[PDB]
């Protein structure tokens, strides 16, 4: 899987300089570690989970594909997150792109894969991006609710799956007979990490 991406990799990191001349960016490998060390624990949810099984998708299609008028749809394209940060648009909030979601009926649930070492971060920095504009558009529907342009509210839902670089706590975040795949194959990956950041300090 992108393992045959980590496969492409470790071919470059274990020919090295000593760090001094090197590769300038060991970043552009570092980087590469990651997002695959991050897809190794999406895919697993794109198998036990997820509709998309693709690619991560657009909000505004999930919202279309759940069933709510585009005409509506394109009414909240020019309003403005409340307690934004940046003063999000909800046009741009739509163009966004979390990792995994599912419809059923008329919910709609995201889930958004990251793996660093610093759990609650991971959260914060997730939630602080997409669950203030979640509830936005679930409030901006029970509220066309209250109207009756909808015939039913829709309940919609975020969480953070989100992982030690270790896997110790992916029983807890995601059991499932897929997890002792993935928590070796992050270990082959995090060596390669570490080995690439001890070669600077
Ligand atoms: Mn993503
Ligand atoms: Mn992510």
């Amino acid at each position: 899987g992108p393992m045959e991406k980590y496969r492409e990799i470790h071919q470059r990191v274990r020919d090295l300089a000593p760090g001094t001349v090197s590769a300038l960016e060991c970043i552009d490998l570092l980087d590469r570690l990651y997002a695959v060390r991050h897809d190794l624990v999406d895919q697993m949810i794109k198998h036990d989970w997820s509709d998309n099984k693709d690619v991560e998708r657009p909000i505004g299609q999930v919202l279309l594909m759940a069933g709510i008028p585009n005409d509506i749809i394109q009414g909240m394209e020019k309003k403005i997150i409340p307690n934004s940060p940046s003063g999000q648009v909800l046009k741009s909030f739509f163009r966004m792109t979390p990792d995994n979601y599912k419809i059923t009926g008329n919910l709609i649930e995201f889930i958004e894969v990251t793996v660093t070492a610093d759990v609650s971060r991971g959260i914060r920095e997730a939630k602080i991006k997409y669950e203030g504009g979640l509830q936005f558009v679930e409030h901006l529907l029970e509220t066309e609710s209250r109207k009756g342009n909808i015939p039913q509210p829709y309940k919609i839902t975020f969480s953070v799956v989100a992982v030690k670089t270790d896997g110790s706590n992916i029983s807890t975040q995601w059991p499932s007979r897929r997890n002792d795949g993935v928590i070796q194959h992050m270990r082959l990956v995090q060596a390669d990490i570490n080995y690439v950041r001890e070669h600077l300090i």
